[PDB]
């Protein structure tokens, strides 16, 4: 009789506010068949005494559930853990559980122990949006006075930064100070800076 639960491999997951993500847990069972997979908090929801998963932005799906041979060591079952992080999501980390059930009623046991991290237990770390990008230097804007850029010069720098950084979000804001220092404000309000020496130079005749 099958008394062995499915085994799971996950990882150490990093996600970023305002950005989408997807990870795949790998699941196998000695019987070769997994009937269900739930990604969940270890504790039940106070409001329903039923399983749940917080933060609410974490979603999951598993194709090919309940079919013979869907979870063998050779061809594992894969559970996708995906979503988009809200711009105001709390910065920090969580440990959550991938909990499959095989064809014989055996369910992987949730065990709160760091030695299970990366197996059925996984860490997900939520970082600010600026941590996903590394702003590129723009083409130099040449200005009449390095201590006092005009509005049009500040406007040209921002356009140059935008041109040099197509990979940053369209909703990221580029502001330029009076000495040409660039601030990039991402949609989640975190920031990056490009120092003036890589942005502006004095205009020669
Ligand atoms: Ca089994
Ligand atoms: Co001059």
């Amino acid at each position: 009789v099958d008394t062995e639960a499915p085994q799971v491999k996950t990882g150490d997951y990093v996600v970023y506010r305002g950005e989408s993500f997807e990870f795949y847990a790998e699941i196998t069972d000695n019987s070769g068949q997994v009937n269900d997979v739930v990604v969940r908090n270890v504790e039940l929801d106070k409001k329903t005494s039923q399983p749940y998963l917080t933060p609410g932005f974490i979603k999951f799906s598993t194709d090919n559930l309940g079919l013979p041979g869907n979870a063998t060591v050779q061809n594992p079952l894969r559970t996708k853990i995906f979503g988009t992080v809200p711009l105001n999501e709390g910065i920090g980390y969580y440990t959550r559980y991938v909990v499959p059930t095989d064809s014989n009623g055996n369910t992987t046991r949730m065990v709160q122990n760091d030695n299970r991290n990366g197996l059925e237990r996984f860490i997900i770390t939520i970082k600010t949006q600026n941590e996903k990008y590394n702003p590129a230097d723009p083409a130099i804007t040449y200005v009449n006075q390095l201590s006092n850029l005009s509005q049009a010069e500040r406007d040209a720098v921002a356009a140059a930064v935008r041109t040099a950084n197509p990979q940053i979000p369209a909703a990221a804001r580029i502001t330029v100070s009076a000495n040409g220092t660039v601030t990039i404000t991402y949609p989640d309000s975190s920031t990056d800076t490009i120092p003036a020496d890589r942005v502006v130079k004095d205009l020669a005749s």
